[PDB]
């Protein structure tokens, strides 16, 4: 309602800044006129200073590229044919290396493998009847733990019934008065608070 | 009052309930005897057989293990005189590269560095004038710029007085009543919040 009378004092300080949008920018203006007619001095002077530069800097890095690419061709070349030569003395190595350590391996997989062929086959028998006995005991017992558990099931029921019967229902004994009694705080004070907030 | 019963019906419930883990705890160890009865029976056999069998499953690993590093020490040692030579001969021509390659290297990097010298001497102090061009500019164009800034700041402070002064004692003359009206209806409020909840 008074934010009337405030914001009034907002559309005079939109004034108040309307006054300095004009010759505070106007001059902020100017200044970049200063600052453009400055550029126009340094840059205009600096781009030629780079471009007076950059030629013989190209030039120069040319000269050096150069030496770098003609020295590295004259690196490159011999050194990838020494390397060359290195790595198929390194490749006969391997070869001479991994052909007789693979055909051993393959004996060694075979003395493994076939060890444990003869080692891991009687292992998961021996364990599939160890596990069926097991799988018995666990039956016995689960067997008898699902009756067990039945019956906890029937007690835990019927101790149940005594809570959601009576409880129950005392619970909603409790619940029609106390709602009733929350509805009169309620409603007094859903009245109470719209009378102070209207 | 609430809590009371309800909790009650807690109590009389974990009273169920130890009395039910009571036989619970004892049918489940009964049945837990048997299973870990028959588990210890069980192990019995299976550590047993696991170790009787361990022992020729060792016996018959390390017979091979022996196979394998007495062929690959065996095998190690010419394998290692192979690359022993051979990178005799790798390192040793390479040794031989870096050396004329390296002097090639050097004298490249001489020329490099020389060119670059003959270079960066002259961009750096021919780039003295261009910064001094340039801080020459800023040095003037920034004379200005605090000058301006300074005119500029003050014409803000003329408007800023204009609003710490009057909009502000406009506020805080406005905030008077509305912060005694916001009291009035706080402090009222606070009768609900208070014969609401006690
Ligand atoms: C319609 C347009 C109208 C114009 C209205 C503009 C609205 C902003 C209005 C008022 C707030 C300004 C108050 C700031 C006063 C400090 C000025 C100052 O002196 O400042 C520089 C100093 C640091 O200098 P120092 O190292 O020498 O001092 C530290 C000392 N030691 C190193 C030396 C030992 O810093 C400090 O005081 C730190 C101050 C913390 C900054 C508070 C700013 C709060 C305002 C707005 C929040 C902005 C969030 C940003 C969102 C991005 C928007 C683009
Ligand atoms: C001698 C002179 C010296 C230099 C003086 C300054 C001059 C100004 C120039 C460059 C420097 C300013 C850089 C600011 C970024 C610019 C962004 C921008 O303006 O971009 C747009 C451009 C153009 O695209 P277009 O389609 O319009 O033009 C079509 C192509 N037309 C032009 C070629 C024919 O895009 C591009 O140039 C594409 C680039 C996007 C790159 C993507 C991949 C980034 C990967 C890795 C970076 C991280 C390295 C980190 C590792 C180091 C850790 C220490
Ligand atoms: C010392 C001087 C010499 C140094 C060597 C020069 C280094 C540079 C050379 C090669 C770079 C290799 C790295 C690339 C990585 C990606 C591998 C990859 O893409 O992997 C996934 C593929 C998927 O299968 P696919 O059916 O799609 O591909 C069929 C392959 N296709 C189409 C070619 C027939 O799998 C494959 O390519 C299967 C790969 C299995 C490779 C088996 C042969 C191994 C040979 C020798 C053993 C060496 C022992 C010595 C080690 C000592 C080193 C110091
Ligand atoms: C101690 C006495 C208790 C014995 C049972 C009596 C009532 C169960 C009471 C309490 C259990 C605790 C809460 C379990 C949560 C289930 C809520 C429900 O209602 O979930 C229904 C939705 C249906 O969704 P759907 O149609 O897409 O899936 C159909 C399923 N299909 C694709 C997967 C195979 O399923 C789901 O959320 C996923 C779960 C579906 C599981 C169904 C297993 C029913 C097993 C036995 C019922 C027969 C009891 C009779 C035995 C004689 C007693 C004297
Ligand atoms: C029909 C509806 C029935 C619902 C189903 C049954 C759920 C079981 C529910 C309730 C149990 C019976 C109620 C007994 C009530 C009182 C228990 C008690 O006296 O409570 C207090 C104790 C100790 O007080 P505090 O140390 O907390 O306080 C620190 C002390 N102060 C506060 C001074 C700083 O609290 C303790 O002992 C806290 C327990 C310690 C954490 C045990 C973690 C067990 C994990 C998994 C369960 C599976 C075990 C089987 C797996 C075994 C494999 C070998
Ligand atoms: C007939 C049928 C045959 C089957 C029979 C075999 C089944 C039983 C299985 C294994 C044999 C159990 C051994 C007997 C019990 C003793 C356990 C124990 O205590 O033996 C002691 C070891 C050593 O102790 P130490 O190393 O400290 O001492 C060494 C420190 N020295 C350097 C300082 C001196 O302890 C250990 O072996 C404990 C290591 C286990 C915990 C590893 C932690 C893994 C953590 C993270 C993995 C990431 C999961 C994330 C998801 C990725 C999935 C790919
Ligand atoms: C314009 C072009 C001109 C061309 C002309 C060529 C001639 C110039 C010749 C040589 C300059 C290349 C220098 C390479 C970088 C050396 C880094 C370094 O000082 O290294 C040795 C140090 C000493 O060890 P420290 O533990 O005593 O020192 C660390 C402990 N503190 C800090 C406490 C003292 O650190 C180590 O050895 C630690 C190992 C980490 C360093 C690995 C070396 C990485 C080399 C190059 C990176 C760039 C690859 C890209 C180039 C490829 C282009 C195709
Ligand atoms: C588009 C792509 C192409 C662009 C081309 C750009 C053209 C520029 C071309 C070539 C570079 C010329 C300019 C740089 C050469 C100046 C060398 C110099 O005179 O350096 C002086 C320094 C300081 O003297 P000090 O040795 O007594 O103090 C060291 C004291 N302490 C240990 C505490 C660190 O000496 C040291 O740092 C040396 C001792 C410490 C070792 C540092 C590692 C050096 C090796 C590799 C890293 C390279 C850094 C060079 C990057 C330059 C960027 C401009
Ligand atoms: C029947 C219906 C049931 C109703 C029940 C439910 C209601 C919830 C109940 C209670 C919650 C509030 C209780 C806490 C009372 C303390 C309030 C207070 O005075 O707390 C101030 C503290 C800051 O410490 P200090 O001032 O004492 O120490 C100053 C430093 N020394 C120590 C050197 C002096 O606060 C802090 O630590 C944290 C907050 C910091 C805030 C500072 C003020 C910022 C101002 C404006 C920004 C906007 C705030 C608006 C939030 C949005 C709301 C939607
Ligand atoms: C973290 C490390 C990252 C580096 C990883 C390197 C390993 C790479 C893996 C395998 C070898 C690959 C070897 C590849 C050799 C081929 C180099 C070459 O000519 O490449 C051509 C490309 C072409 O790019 P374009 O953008 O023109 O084309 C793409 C096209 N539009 C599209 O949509 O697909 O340009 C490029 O990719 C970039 C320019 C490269 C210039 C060459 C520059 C080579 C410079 C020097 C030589 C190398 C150093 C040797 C040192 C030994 C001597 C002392
Ligand atoms: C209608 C009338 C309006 C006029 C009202 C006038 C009332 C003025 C009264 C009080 C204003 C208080 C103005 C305080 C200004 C700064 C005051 C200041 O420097 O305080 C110093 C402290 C000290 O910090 P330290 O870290 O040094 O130590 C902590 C200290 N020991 C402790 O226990 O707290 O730091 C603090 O606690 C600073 C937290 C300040 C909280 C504000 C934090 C900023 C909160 C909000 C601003 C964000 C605005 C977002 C708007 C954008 C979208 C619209």
């Amino acid at each position: 309602l008074k934010l009337l009378d405030n914001w009034d004092s907002v559309t005079s300080t939109f004034s108040k800044l309307r006054e300095q949008l004009g010759p505070v920018t106007q001059e902020f203006w100017d200044n970049l006129e200063k600052e453009t007619e400055g550029l126009r001095q340094e840059m205009s002077k600096d781009l030629e200073e780079v471009k007076a530069k950059v030629q013989p800097y190209l030039d120069d890095f040319q000269k050096k590229w150069q030496e770098e690419m003609e020295l590295y061709r004259q690196k490159v070349e011999p050194l990838r044919a020494e390397l060359q030569e290195g790595a198929r003395q390194k490749l006969h190595e391997l070869q001479e290396k991994l052909s007789p350590l693979g055909e051993e391996m393959r004996d060694r997989a075979r003395a493994h493998v076939d060890a444990l062929r003869t080692h891991l086959a009687p292992y998961s028998d021996e364990l599939r009847q160890r596990l069926a006995a097991r799988l018995e005991a666990l039956k016995e017992n689960g067997g008898a733990r699902l009756a067990e558990y039945h019956a906890k099931a029937t007690e835990h029921l019927s101790t149940l019934s005594e809570k959601a019967k009576p409880a129950l229902e005392d619970l909603r004994q409790g619940l029609l008065p106390v709602l009733e009694s929350f509805k009169v705080s309620f409603l007094s004070a859903l009245e109470e608070y719209t009378k102070k907030l209207n």
